[PDB]
């Protein structure tokens, strides 16, 4: 967003009539909302299989949809990913689903398998899904992270003058480094959708050209 | 919930009439294409600012009489470069292509020199929800000089997805709320289908290299 540029002592030089940034924020909201529905639906599917169908062509029963919507809302309004996944786990135990435990030395701990996937390797994920440990049978709730996109912005710095250009919003000018730095950190980073919801490092690369 | 399930000896038990997975694949296409447009537009903006003959007005990319739009000539040229960028395949070759275009337009990449040797003045690092201090320094740093132009690549947060499974001996039931329910009569048939068919066709695989987190929670059947 560029609502705050003038508040931080900058000027908007150009504003795109159709903000591809606003489209990106709607995409983030969509993918976030759809995670809630996916998590809630998988929880309901797991509870249904371990206790006999949730299906009505190509739709869930209305009572399943109402219950999925309820859990999804609660899931969404839980803060951290840790609290969200704890809320779904509590719901599953309330429905009589029993989480597996494993021994690590003498101690009982949750039978969760954490790991990594990539474009070219899902071997560890596949083994975690297929493993039933001591038993012949198991239900799994599988959380997977999706690839984020790539974005390019540009800047011209001339002494204390900073021109910042985001093809998703437009062009802004700040008359000092400090005014640009405060605006970028305190206004733009969150409001833009580039910050994300989770903690975690993402790469950046700056290529420098002569002015 | 595709035709690939039966090809790998499985059965579709349920198919969502409205696939949230198909919507997700359209989103991936959009965000990928929009990287092309963002890269090409930033390249043009950099060439315009560095070429500039004093005042901005003399050679703006902005349409004078149409508020909040680029000139049609700038749009056509941006679409040309974006196409070339898109056809490159390999992020290394894509960025090399943009760099060649920038030099063709008279833009001069900065070098770090030690004795007789050069390398590109490019600064990598990391950002997060709560820290962009290293990014901010890389943008503001002009090295030797008081002036410089920057093309800034930022990686975005991917979303999260949940799927589920039930394994009973050799029977694998896999459920993706974005597609539906599939059943495989052996582990082998599930593993081959997941790795060779589903992972790419789902949109979950991605285009770039990069490790992404998964978590499997096990419940008694
Ligand atoms: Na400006």
């Amino acid at each position: 967003s560029m609502a705050s540029v003038a508040e931080y002592g900058g000027e908007v030089s150009f504003k795109y009539a159709q903000s591809k940034g606003e489209v990106y924020k709607e995409i983030v909201k969509h993918v976030d909302t759809q995670h809630g529905v996916s998590e809630s639906t998988c929880a309901h599917w797991i509870a249904n299989k371990v206790s006999n169908t949730m299906y009505e062509k190509g739709h869930l029963k209305q009572e399943a949809i109402d219950s999925i919507k309820k859990l999804q809302t609660e899931f969404m309004q839980s803060g951290s990913a840790t609290q969200q996944f704890k809320l779904t786990d509590n719901w599953l135990q309330e429905q009589g689903v029993v989480p597996k435990e494993k021994k690590v030395g003498d101690l009982s701990r949750r039978d969760e398998v954490a790991g990594t996937v990539s474009k070219s390797d899902i071997s560890a994920l596949t083994k975690a899904i297929l493993d039933t440990g001591s038993d012949t049978a198991g239900a799994k709730k599988i959380s997977i992270n999706l690839e984020g996109g790539s974005h390019t912005v540009s800047a011209l710095v001339q002494g204390e003058k900073v021109v910042f250009f985001d093809p998703n919003f437009g062009e802004m000018t700040f008359p000092s480094h400090q005014k640009f730095e405060s605006w970028l950190k305190e206004a733009f980073w969150e409001k833009s959708g580039y910050a994300g919801k989770k903690e975690g490092k993402r790469f950046f690369n700056v290529v420098n050209y002569h002015a």
